[PDB]
């Protein structure tokens, strides 16, 4: 009598089906143990974190997070790693609610073009993160080597109408947040767990705008919630919402109805939300500086009739959610490409600053640039801005107090300075703002803000 | 049958009572669901964060915390939030519990001078953060807007005897802890999470000294307790006593007979505490460079009878609370204030240094100066000090350690440095020691302390 | 009727069983409520915190963590606190479980060379936190002053096999991780939440190695696991394992069969392991970076029969613990002291890189220094090493890639920077490559690495 203790494996070996995120296998829907063969392969890769930002991620199955895995409590898996021959580091893994030393990592060990296999039984239902555990450890998992691997009870979970996989990292770029080009991995920044980016699923968007989850009014939806770290506990919050009920790992405490949870570094949680009213449902870690500077927020959209007795408001937009309430910036991303290619035209600069436009200027100035006559001056038509194009860039980085006449109106007032902007997004938004709501036109460029942000 | 189904508002709209920290509304007695209209009004400016140091707050009510907020699971809440006409930035709500997209961001939008109306049903008991949610969002969460919205079960929450209003904060000012002078939002400090100020309701001192929280031996005390952040999550705990239930948001879990606990970052909790003896309970964040560095600590102070078979010891003085054992530092926001002026006396600097010298210096030289023949020289008519006053602002910023001869006895020991304090903190302090104990008087200025400083 | 009301004490007085970590005192075994007389002495003291670095620890009776004190509810505690003449600073208590202000701090006020008691009764049962309380309180904790205090249930804890006493802490020294030397406390790294080292027990590789703890297969094993902070809350978690329970300090809630806990700072829990297949199950923080990059890491070594059934798989082993595989690194702590004195030797620097080598390089080089044909280049009778021993310190400090030739056979691959290594530990490793594996000897110093870094 150990724990998950359902008998020897019976019937026919089963290869496990492994997904891709945001996506969970199928329930395994069986009352017997079985063998399940796992064949997960580690692929190092450049993949896009923000638009026009690059990276070299380490993954397990082509994407961070790695592969969802699925299995029963009982069952008896049969591990195989593969290392694919492009890779430039040897690999293992680790799987949290594995009984042996390392969770897998000694007999995992995994040069580029090889394959290793161990054995272990599931005695422990949950949720796990796996992750790699090859030295330095740190630097793999910054890297984006991790997952979950789901246990189910023997009975299975509860049905659910749909079942998604969100996993937080924190990840660690030489470069400053958007600042583009191939960002290497920066050590400094992981020992001191001073990340530039926190991400769900390995990317900024990744799962906002045209990539939200997705379910309708009266739905119920499991969400499999990892973080993966390596170093930060999500203050995991669900926005406008509520978790049904929270659970961590195999725990037999079950915390039901809270909003925010706290989720530790190699922590997993299964959650539990039902949908009462339409609109857009964010995910965040309420560690705020990171959900609104760093990237982490993820949408899980919700269709269906409105309940005007529950809630008269409208659907989130620009003004909490900023850039990424949009369907996606993809303008900035061919931006940065044609930048890159020396191929950049000012409607590459327009339409790229009408994406970062739209929260970090449109709060104030407006969608269409009029402002509010006396509070916040117009962008539109504005004799201040046609009056001297340039200093436009030092009030972008700079911010601009004091009396000022625009259109003559006056206005005295704090536009806050906005530094943390790179030379493109800068020099990208300006330019929409020179060809919008008959500005002069012309064009700022990167190197015109470079050349100002230096100035003393 | 959603929850929070009690039927619709019955009887005639209530207008909401909002309550500034550390206070309470009272419970709202009633065993109907209601319409309550909720009139909150932001204002932003100035307050002392610290003696002597000013910060331009965002408020929801004019507090930091903003106006706690109570109604009963199954009202219907019409939230009218008014921008003042002095405010610089629109502003806007997220109320945690609300069912529905942003928590009420996208309709709460509000210009200043304007006036925005959403209607919620409160569907959610618990305690609850309310923010803003206006982009940069963490810029108006750090600058103070947040509060606590309580819904009560139907039934109400058992009767105590006092109720409390306590709300931590990170606070990100561009000058170094208690550097005098108004200081700016730091957005650099503010995404790195590396706060200058780690405080409850909005100051140091917010809730000591004569601003201690009170009850008697026999009461019990709930304190609706708030982590605004925005990045911070708090190792919550009361020293010399222990927390008879602590329940997060609306959960269904309560823990009980803890004394530390985690607060996430947004996360909101009640405590319940039974005062068993008498003397002043400290909540801290236990990172405890937070507590003791930065301003967070807040008391709960007990009157009643001692009970000597339960504890034998005496009251918490300045060896462990340092400073902030006195009533208040007034005396320090006097001196701050007479230097602006430039009419800063010398016994404007004795009182100040008098306030600072508590803790920081008395825990070696005792509170008389007389320190402790061969352990701790004395300050008391110091040959040492009267032989070279000028050395002494060497010796506070850089330490002292060696051989010394102080009132022909030998020491010899080890002052570790103590660089953190302000150039008019070393000044007054000293002015303080040279003006007493039949020292030879003087004072030292900030500007010698600059001097010293800025010496290789 | 206050909680833990049992009586007045009964019998003799005790004299309490103080441990030192890792190790308990027994269970009290006694129905009746005692007068229990606690003497715990203040030590101030360099040790080791990691190989060839000193600290000057403030201890609780010559160990960070300081003894292990316990006593059972109802127990009316008569503290006795001890400064040492030797100390330089003057020091106190607070219990966390003590019924009083400041958990006894203002009567535990004792300058170097004095005593200083107070009395209090055990109300609450649970594991507790116990640190010094003296201002600058941040420093005395980031000293090492911290310990545990069990208050156990009047009917004690149920039997186990074995009890063991684990205890985190974050530090702060001037220099980096692994800088040797004696190592100041940093102030502002400290202020900053920037520690330098994390540890169990005061010290890297304080349970790992030959310092282990041990049980067998079938046993049950209770540690009694405090985080002193001052300021990281741990991602406590153990690898390859499940805790069968979590409780925290007093409370009513357990949870059970969870892998990863949140401890807060000042924080404790018990956890219950049950061994169930033999190898190295690791205790981490699992924010990695301080696990695997400052020492944030202890072992419990399981003995007895393999179960191929439950797990297949090898031993931990260098990939996964790097240099902590090993019984110890003393050749490190021998090869400092011989540079200290002058007297280094070849071998001494051999033994030393042979340490420091294991993981760090050995992942990709192997053991054997043969590598991989065509992945991972030789280090063994090295051509490429031998052609320009010099260049290897540039390789180790700063990395390679790109297209090289090894024993003739064709590289193309990414060996990542190491920058992080101190002079010495790049010295000795590459001086340990060069003597071994036929290749053509000679020495690398810590002067000769100090000169590479430095070159732009
Ligand atoms: C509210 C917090 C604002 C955000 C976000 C942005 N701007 Fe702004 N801007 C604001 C104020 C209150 C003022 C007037 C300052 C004063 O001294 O009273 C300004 C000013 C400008 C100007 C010059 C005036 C004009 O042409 O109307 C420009 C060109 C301008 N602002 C542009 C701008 C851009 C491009 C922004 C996004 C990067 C942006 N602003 C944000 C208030 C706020
Ligand atoms: C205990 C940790 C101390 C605190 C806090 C402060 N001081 Fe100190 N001081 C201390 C020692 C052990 C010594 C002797 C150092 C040696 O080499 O043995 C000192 C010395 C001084 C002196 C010079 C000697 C004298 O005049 O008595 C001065 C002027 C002095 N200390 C002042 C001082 C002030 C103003 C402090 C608060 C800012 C302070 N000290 C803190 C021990 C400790
Ligand atoms: C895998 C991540 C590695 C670790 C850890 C270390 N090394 Fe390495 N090394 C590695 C590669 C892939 C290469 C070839 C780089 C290329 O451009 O293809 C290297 C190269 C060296 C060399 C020069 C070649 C040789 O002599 O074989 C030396 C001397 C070397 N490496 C030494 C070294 C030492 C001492 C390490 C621990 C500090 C170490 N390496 C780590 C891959 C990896
Ligand atoms: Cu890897
Ligand atoms: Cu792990
Ligand atoms: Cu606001
Ligand atoms: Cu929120
Ligand atoms: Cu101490
Ligand atoms: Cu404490």
């Amino acid at each position: 009598k150990l724990p998950g203790d359902f008998g020897p494996p019976r019937g026919e070996p089963i290869h496990a089906v492994l997904t891709s995120p945001p996506l969970v296998p199928p329930p395994v829907n069986r009352t017997y143990p079985a063998k399940v063969i796992v064949e997960l392969e580690v692929v190092e890769k450049e993949m896009q974190i923000s638009e026009g930002v690059s990276y070299t991620f380490w993954t397990f199955g082509g994407t961070v997070p790695g592969s969802f895995i699925r299995v029963r409590q009982g069952d008896t898996v049969e591990f195989h790693l593969k290392n694919h021959p492009s890779s430039k580091m040897p690999h293992n893994i680790d799987l949290h609610g594995v009984t042996g030393p390392g969770g897998g990592a000694a007999s995992s060990f995994t040069a580029p073009g090889h394959e290793s296999q161990f054995t272990f039984k599931a005695l422990n239902e949950g949720i796990y993160v796996y992750h790699c555990a090859t030295a330095p450890v740190g630097m793999h998992i910054a890297n984006g080597m991790y997952g979950l691997i789901l246990v189910e009870p023997p009975e299975g979970l509860p049905k659910v109408d749909h079942e998604y996989y969100v996993m937080q990292g924190d990840f660690y770029t030489a470069g400053k947040y958007r600042e583009k080009g191939l960002q290497p991995f920066d050590m400094e920044k992981a020992i001191d767990e001073r990340p530039s980016y926190v991400l769900f699923n390995g990317a900024e968007g990744a799962l906002t705008g045209d990539k939200a989850l997705h379910a309708k009014v009266g739905e119920t939806v499991r969400i499999f919630v990892g973080n993966g770290g390596p170093n930060l506990v999500s203050s995991f919050h669900v926005i406008g919402a509520i978790f049904d009920q929270v659970r961590y790992e195999g725990g037999t405490n079950v915390q039901k109805n809270v909003q925010t949870t706290l989720i530790p570094a190699g922590g997993a949680a299964v959650v539990k939300f039902t949908a009462r009213v339409p609109g857009s449902y964010v995910l965040v870690d309420h560690s705020i500086f990171r959900a609104f500077n760093k990237g982490a927020m993820a949408i899980l959209k919700i269709d269906g009739a409105e309940n005007k007795l529950v809630y008269s408001g409208k659907e989130l937009d620009m003004v909490y959610l900023g850039d990424r309430a949009a369907p996606n910036m993809s303008a900035v991303t061919k931006a940065t490409q044609a930048s890159v290619s020396g191929t950049l035209t000012v409607q590459d600069q327009v339409q790229a600053g009408r994406a970062l436009f739209a929260g970090t200027c449109s709060v104030c100035h407006q969608g269409n640039g009029a402002g509010l006559p006396g509070v916040f001056p117009p962008l539109a038509k504005s004799d201040f801005l046609a009056a001297d194009p340039k200093r436009a860039m030092n009030i972008v980085l700079h911010g601009l107090n004091g009396k000022i006449k625009v259109n003559g109106q006056e206005y005295d007032s704090v536009m806050p300075p906005m530094t943390q902007l790179n030379d493109d997004e800068v020099a990208n938004i300006l330019t929409y703002v020179l060809n919008s709501w008959d500005n002069p036109g012309g064009r700022v460029s990167a190197e015109d803000v470079k050349k100002v942000r230096a100035q003393p």
